[PDB]
């Protein structure tokens, strides 16, 4: 609606804007992370290059443009040259062309100008700044060309950081799209002057003038992006406010999707000064310009600066259904026993890739000086340890039928009693935020995606994100009133709607007809349902690439892990002797027997599983849905089915659980498991325990997950009932057997 | 040349230091008024009695959001500045001995031209008003 100015509307389906998904492997996102970028130093002019791009993107404008203004001061890079190669830096200095440079070289070199450089640099700046002006003296002298990599060597620096900036992803879309046309991604050169270089004998006042201006020209490429980014933000400080009116006859296929964006709408509410900031160079400040358009309507033609604002955020920038996204979320409802006009839970259920298996590799360690950092060697694949392996499934299967058999005051009790702190199925079932009914996410617990930012939904209920959007993204059009939340509508006929007390209190309600600022209220109740989830959510690199491994040595913080196995005694006997002791010094396996009941105490062997000589190098794997978050999900789902009372529901959930975990390492030395006889069960009992008992080892000695959330079922596992246990202890010796 | 050389100069180029105006919706209103404060303004005060009239000039959105104008110095043979202080002289000398028709015809033309050029070149901001239809073009000129 756009009559003569600006009015109300309620577009059913409004659009929150996230960030469009990559799979780049250069940045992290709300919903999905990345822990490192894998770089690399040298090698050749090539690999440099290719390193130099990925810099030009990762590190920010500070960094980078700080970074130009070295390169452009002369007397900087007289040094760093002067230094790189054995000479002093003064008029009269001379540089041989036989002098060949390693990197080893040109690093020294800048490292001293920055030191008599005088310029105060954070720890971070310094770093990305070292790395840039390494890239870029790399080139020159390639093209010079005195470069000659003694060797490649792998860094990891982090990606772009777009974990928080869920509400503005504007303003990340367009500074990181001037990013790609940045003076560090290709260098040009001057073939004349590089001619002077090539030359034999070049006096080093000849290298440090033509790096200078070479700099001084970056320095200019880059007043030109602070300009073309400066005038994008100047065109999207104009959509708001034409689109709460402040200023006046255009309806842009860019604008419209804008004045139904929930995001655009909020942060434009009152004038943002980051992007009002761009405006106090043309005219000074905003509302100087605006009161000239508002001249005007009683320096113009104002649609390119909006259409220069929209081919970035539009490449950058998906808008979603409150449209797409209607997932990623398997929506299911359902209703009370009392069938009809209402319904007790809705489930939504996010997947994602997880990884069941990761692979440990035999590595040396090669010397540096630094507690600080290790560099590994790591040479063979050797093993690939396992993890739990547990469908998600099945429990959500089990909490769909008590919620079924959930009658209507049941609930609404439920929910009270929730809404007053309880959390009986932990962050698994919550109030449906603003709405008496409940939901069943799965997402409180993965990757973090469901997090509540609290202004979004009218009123007091604080609401995740992606629900919000995943509700509207069901809204057929969408009422944008100046200075206050959207107003959905949905409207599908005819009779797939109920009629019901659960919706909060803004909501009108017909047959077919919906309208209220809370979209999630589309869930309470029009018939609302998607079999599987619209998007999996994807991990690109995982895990650090140790593809490159036999040409190349590694450099770690935390993204490997390499073994530190103790060693059992050899001896026949004197392992037994120190194994039942209950307080020395290898991995055991620590029971009590549940069969009346004197203490286990049995010898583990990492030595044997991870090979004989050899530190399994272990990647750290940066998951989505991680075994920890998970296990600690069904474990939230059993307690909360322990009571509200199904035992019979509760008590087969956490079989499966154990069956899993005692499963893998079950089973892989007769006399020293002690104390014993031989026993059909009391030896069975030994194959469940050991085989949580081991995986437990090995999950402590490689950072595949925590040891904490082990033990944590080991411990719900000796509650399990005792006939279970050997029902569970049967299956895995005739798993064992075959 | 200037895509190939840098240039020295002492005054024959003479590069723009513009006033940049507060960036705010009427920020720049509280200031414009104060007949005292620090950005170019239009300030007259309407022959059509009779208020002061303050209105902030925006060169920032004229010579482009980011620039400093250089601009080169012109040796003219006839100055600008000679050549109105001719028609100037010209017209004062009509003004008497008395022509007032002839006078006052040329002072319209000297002044159509140096208010035309400029105009039209903010609603809200340009102060006191209202939305008269001579008032509002007697800023037309005023500011032009």
């Amino acid at each position: 609606d756009t009559a003569k100015g600006v009015i109300p509307f309620s577009t059913s389906g409004a659009t929150w804007a996230v960030p469009r998904l990559s799979e780049d492997g250069i940045t992290s996102h709300f919903l999905r992370r990345r822990g490192y970028v894998t770089m690399t130093q040298g090698g050749s002019r090539d690999q440099n290059a290719a390193v130099r791009k990925i810099l030009s993107l990762i590190i920010a404008y500070d960094i980078q443009t700080q970074a130009c203004f070295f390169i452009s001061n002369e007397e900087s890079m007289r040094i760093t040259m002067a230094e790189t190669m054995g000479v002093k830096d003064r008029p009269n200095a001379r540089t041989n062309s036989w002098a060949e440079v390693s990197d080893s070289d040109i690093n020294r070199g800048i490292a001293k100008a920055l030191k008599e450089g005088n310029l105060t640099l954070d720890e971070n700046q310094k770093d990305g700044f070292m790395k840039l002006v390494h890239a870029f003296v790399a080139d020159i002298l390639a093209q010079s060309g005195h470069y000659k990599p003694v060797t490649s060597v792998t860094y990891f620096s982090a990606p772009i950081d777009m974990e928080s900036d869920y509400l503005d992803p504007f303003s990340i879309a367009i500074i990181r799209d001037v990013l790609d046309d940045s003076p560090f991604s290709e260098l040009r050169y001057d073939a004349r002057a590089m001619s002077e270089l090539e030359d034999r004998d070049v006096p080093i006042t000849r290298f440090s003038r033509v790096m200078a201006q070479m700099g001084n020209a970056m320095v200019r490429n880059i007043m030109v992006l602070n300009e073309a980014a400066q005038r994008k933000l100047r065109g999207l400080a104009v959509v708001g406010e034409i689109v709460h009116g402040r200023v006046r006859y255009l309806n842009d296929s860019f604008i419209q999707t804008l004045r139904s964006n929930i995001n655009f709408h909020l942060l434009t509410r009152t004038t943002p000064e980051r992007w009002a900031q761009s405006w106090i160079q043309a005219f000074g400040s905003l509302k100087g310009w605006v009161d000239a358009i508002n001249g005007i309507a009683d320096l113009s033609d104002l649609t390119p600066l909006i259409r220069d604002a929209a081919t970035s955020v539009e490449k950058f920038v998906t808008f979603a259904p409150l449209s797409f996204y209607q997932g990623l979320g398997s929506v299911t409802q359902i209703r009370a026993l009392d069938s009809s006009t209402n319904l007790a839970a809705v489930i939504v259920r996010y997947a994602a890739k997880e990884i069941n298996l990761i692979p440990a590799y035999q590595s040396f360690q090669v010397p540096t000086v630094d507690v600080g950092v290790k560099k590994t060697a790591i040479m063979d694949q050797r093993l690939s340890l396992q993890l739990p392996e547990f469908s998600e499934d099945q429990f959500f299967g089990m909490l769909e039928q008590r919620m079924q058999n959930m009658s209507d005051s049941e609930v609404a009790e439920l929910v009270d009693r929730i809404a007053k702190g309880e959390t009986p199925f932990g962050d698994v079932v919550k109030q449906l935020p603003g709405t008496s009914t409940l939901l069943v996410t799965n997402g409180y617990y993965m990757g973090g995606l469901l997090t509540n930012e609290d202004k979004i939904i009218p009123g007091d209920a604080s609401v995740p994100a992606l629900l919000y959007m995943q509700a509207a993204s069901f809204a057929s059009s969408v009422r944008f009133p100046p200075g206050e939340y959207p107003v959905f509508h949905h409207e599908s006929s005819n009779g797939d709607v109920r009629l019901t007390d659960q919706v909060s209190a803004d909501a009108q309600l017909s047959h077919s007809a919906v309208e209220t600022a809370n979209p999630l209220n589309f869930l309470v109740a029009c018939n609302v349902s998607v079999h599987t989830p619209s998007i999996a959510i994807d991990i690109i690199e995982p895990m650090p690439d140790l593809t490159r491994r036999g040409t190349t040595e590694y450099v770690h913080k935390g993204e490997i892990k390499v073994a530190a196995i103790p060693s059992l005694p050899p001896k026949s006997a004197d392992r037994k002797a120190q194994v039942s002791r209950e307080t020395a010094k290898f991995e055991r396996v620590l029971y009590k027997a549940r069969k009346g009941g004197a203490q286990v105490a049995a010898p583990i062997d990492l030595e044997s599983l991870f090979g004989i000589a050899v530190n399994l190098a272990v990647p750290t794997v940066k998951h989505v849905y991680s075994p920890d978050s998970k296990t600690k999900l069904a474990l939230d789902i059993i307690k909360g089915l322990e009571s509200d009372g199904d035992k019979a529901a509760a008590t087969r959930l956490l079989m499966t659980l154990a069956r899993a975990y005692t499963g893998t390492y079950s089973s892989l030395d007769e006399i020293t498991g002690i104390a014993a006889q031989p026993s059909d069960v009391a030896m069975q009992e030994f194959a469940l325990q050991s085989g949580v008992q081991t995986l437990k080892a090995v999950a402590k000695h490689t950072g595949i997950m925590e040891v904490a959330t082990i033990e944590m079922v080991e411990e719900k596992v000796r509650s399990l009932d005792d006939n279970r246990f050997y029902e569970i202890a049967a299956e895995v010796v005739l798993r064992a057997l075959k």
